[PDB]
């Protein structure tokens, strides 16, 4: 939960580092992976806590 | 990854459970609060790492 040092992995392979902000409108979601992002994204699913369809996926970095 | 140990809260103002990722030039910063980006952003500071002027900020929740 640390603002610092909490470079944790994914939330569904977590093989990787949460590398890929996620955003659906004017939200969006932490804790998940540019792959598994990507692969929610080609399949077009709505946000399994959420609901909202997302729109795009950052290379998500910290201080 | 899962649990509610993935807060990621403030940086800059008091360390409160808030969050607000910010994206620069289709890359973006991570743990940090609403208000760390926006004072950030009204002072139109270039970042403290990527070095690039901020762009945008978006309520992003965790699992
Ligand atoms: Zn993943
Ligand atoms: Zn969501
Ligand atoms: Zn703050
Ligand atoms: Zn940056």
């Amino acid at each position: 939960s640390l603002p610092l040092n909490a470079i944790e992995p994914c939330v569904i392979c977590q093989g990787r580092p949460k590398n890929g902000c996620i955003v659906h409108g004017k939200t969006g979601h932490l804790m998940a992976c540019f792959t598994c992002a990507k692969k929610l994204k080609k399949r077009n699913k709505p946000c399994p806590v959420c609901r909202q369809p997302i729109q795009m996926i950052v290379l998500t970095y910290f201080p």
